[PDB]
């Protein structure tokens, strides 16, 4: 995240971090007990999920690591098109248990407005250009632009994708290198999925693209419910 600040340690109870031998490559939300919510692109081999993590140094005594026990994307996805569809559920090996540290985001109940703060955060590069990772998770606070913004920024982003467009017009504030799966909270509802953007990050006309979690909602339901064969909106 760019042009932000540290995250409080209260600040993103439902943040979860993807990881591997090397460390943290992706963020993911933590939706129930047992499932989070990331982006497609964020589907690797050999990985871990690390719940109620703020400082990589500095462990926190109470800070879970999860196994992913089961991976759904859309059966109805297209390879080779990143951003068609890009959100996977993975519900983890065992439950988690409520902290100051962990506690889930429920989906949300409507589509955000134009217009609407949200919220941003995660482990990504905070420097525009070098890749410079922190080791606490860092926060800011950006704006739910219209769809036409992203469109006229962005050649190949195609309208059938089910999409958010966020971020500051004129730019300055964005998502980055490493902060790819977390979430977008607007006025406190979980409303986007960290998906695409531009580097150098925070350009002007270049806002950050969202996977539009309401969408989805059905989809999600269905899998936690137990139908494994449920199929994502067209
Ligand atoms: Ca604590
Ligand atoms: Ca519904």
């Amino acid at each position: 995240v760019i042009g932000g600040d540290e995250c409080n340690i209260n600040e993103h109870r439902s943040l979860v971090a993807f990881f591997n031998s090397t460390g943290f490559f992706c963020s993911g939300t933590l939706i129930n007990e047992e499932w989070v919510l990331t982006a497609a692109h964020c589907d690797n081999t050999n990985f871990q999920m690390k719940l109620g993590v703020h400082s990589k140094k500095v462990l926190n005594e109470d800070e879970q690591t999860r196994n992913p026990k089961e991976k759904f994307i859309c059966p109805n996805k297209k390879n080779d098109e990143v951003l068609d569809k890009d959100i996977m559920l993975i519900k983890l090996d065992s439950r988690v248990s409520n902290s100051e540290h962990i506690v889930p985001l429920s989906l949300p109940s409507s589509p955000p407005s134009v217009g609407s703060v949200c919220h941003i955060m995660g482990w990504g590069s905070i420097t525009p250009i070098k890749v410079t990772y922190p080791d606490v998770p860092y926060c800011a606070y950006i704006n739910l632009l219209d769809d036409a913004v992203c469109q006229a920024g962005y050649p190949e982003l195609l309208t059938e994708y089910r999409t958010l467009c966020a971020g500051i017009l004129e730019g300055g504030k964005d998502t980055c290198g490493g902060d790819s799966g977390g979430p977008l909270i607007c006025n406190g509802q979980f409303q986007g999925i960290v998906s695409f953007g531009a580097h150098p990050c925070g350009q002007g006309l270049k806002p950050g693209v969202y996977t539009k979690v309401f969408d989805y909602n059905h989809w999600i339901q269905s899998i936690i419910a137990g139908n494994t064969t449920v199929t994502c909106p067209q």
